[PDB]
């Protein structure tokens, strides 16, 4: 996959692009020449002092039959000289910066890659908007069933968070592939539960709950399809989301 | 593919901020997380945890609807817990232990027509990767056991590996079948020796060598295992293929 | 996607494979057993002291119906004892730091449920190799009219000042209606255009090829773009914005 490999290449390149040492600007040239020509490495260099927290490729554009542009988010520390020092003895302030760098990449017939031009500062990602949609369905109205389903779901979550797969599987429909959270959390309680009847024997439980990790509570939200079988209510599915639900 | 690739990076970026928490200024988390989600969800996700991040790695993709996906992310994190005996100590005076923790976070993502993304619900703790089963199956073939020929193949393979680890491509090429595309390891290791070699005859003048060997990097030995197809040219054996694995081999 | 998943798995594994603490060798076995058998985890262990900066999968090979090989670049620190310490107790050792990029080929097995494991010793492999390219200057016809080149230049300069410094409402004034061109987030100071060559593509449509520089935290950084610019009345509006100042493809 071209995009997959281009993303890793752009991330690697970006790591070096934002790693800069005025204590030796040729170090940048040595490192960057692994990705591009000497001429381009020199053009890209400057007097910045910076190092890297992460690089993450976020957007892909096919530009021609052998060229792509990959936009990369880099979290970086940029060190600026402290005030009143108007080189080897400079004291610095640390600036935490997120950069968005568009990386032009050429590839050959063997999928070897090079950065083929100056990278440029580009637009950050833009958040999607969504209108919340509460579940549209018929609330389960029988109090006996509601309590039974609720206790089953509660016991299931205790096992999901705290117990092994063997113990968990007793709560599940046959072949429901729901693996536990690795016995790494203490289940506190269900904070909110709403139950809907889907069909004669199937129900949706929409659940807000919290668990502890290392002494602090973490909120969680799920929906679960639950199946009535005999005296039992067994878990068929486990999904995140408590609204904007799609059961298809 | 493109949706999954971009969703992976988005979930990893989100997870980095999700697991960076500073209880002295919880608004910092809200500021950062609001880049990905609503200010309401940002506040719902916040807590009193103190943690920072080593890595985030998206490992599983689920398509949920026409415009929603779920991406599971492994985050290696440091969680700071107050040292024992500070139940009565003011928060700003606390001393901390460091806990190294791997978390597995399922991130629900919505996208619009332009493939802009947002986290559309609380992320939840999910199952870790489960190891696949495997069991070694030794290569099934005809062993080559002639003393001198075994000596000759072992010497050719030993010479090839010294080149593969230590020498330039020009030097490596002398040991290869014409046009075999086998590039060396970048001259960054000292080849020590072959520790084990088992040889099988594949056809006239073609053999499989299954090799355990070790090399040095910065004064410590690292074990390596390969299988190589070699072609007999007189006393010399030229390398046709080089692959990892010394069992569960597939020559097709 | 198998490749996408195998890439992530290989990266995670390589992170542990290059994290080694000789005062606690069992720690490596514990961590590596998350990916492979305890026997193979031990076979992979040694007395190295090392930790990890990044891991990045770069190459994928399908090996069989249940096996792949993923090559991973790992940037690592390897700590080597300073001189004179051959007989010094482990816990008193002083170290030098070696910055190293490793290229690790990771053999992975996958099952019908796409669970994965490392099924063999990983091996040191070949680093990536750069693509070579011959630079091609843009092939079109220069626009030479003084008035028109001045107007285009001034419009492009104003556009870039907004692109780097201003909000989208301001940038939109310089764009063809509908152009999908978002600004750089107001985080740079636009300095000047350093080089501009203008070409006529058709009636009232031009390509500007531009070298410029901007400031971030007190230092200048060079940028290169090509932009399609269209005449509307007496104005010139920006229609496209792409990196590259040569090897250009307008299709």
């Amino acid at each position: 996959s071209l995009e997959t490999q281009a993303f890793s290449f752009a991330e690697e390149f970006a790591w070096d692009y934002f790693s800069r040492y005025p204590s030796d600007t040729q170090d940048f040239v040595r490192r960057i020449t692994k990705y591009t020509t000497e001429q381009l490495a020199n053009e890209m260099n400057n007097g910045t002092y910076s190092d890297v927290i992460y690089t993450s490729a976020f957007y892909f554009e096919k530009y021609s039959e052998n060229q792509v542009n990959v936009s990369v988010k880099a979290r970086v520390r940029v060190y600026t000289p402290k005030a009143g020092q108007e080189q080897d003895q400079l004291q610095y302030d640390t600036n935490l910066v997120d950069y968005y760098l568009e990386v032009p990449i050429v590839f050959d017939k063997d999928m070897n890659m090079a950065v083929d031009a100056l990278p440029v500062m580009t637009a950050p990602p833009e958040k999607a908007y969504f209108k919340n949609k509460e579940f549209s369905g018929t609330s389960e109205n029988d109090a006996d069933k509601t309590k039974k389903i609720t206790d089953s779901v509660s016991q299931f979550f205790k096992a999901y968070y705290e117990q092994n797969q063997t113990q968990i599987d007793y709560f599940l429909v046959d072949g429901a592939d729901i693996k536990g959270a690795g016995q790494k959390f203490s289940f506190n309680k269900i904070d909110r539960i709403n139950i809907y009847k889907l069909s004669d024997k199937e129900f949706l439980a929409i659940v807000d709950l919290n668990v502890d990790s290392f002494g602090n509570a973490i909120k969680q939200g799920f929906n679960l399809t639950v199946v009535q079988e005999g005296d039992k209510f067994l878990v068929k599915t486990l999904e995140p989301r408590t609204s904007n639900i799609d059961l298809n």
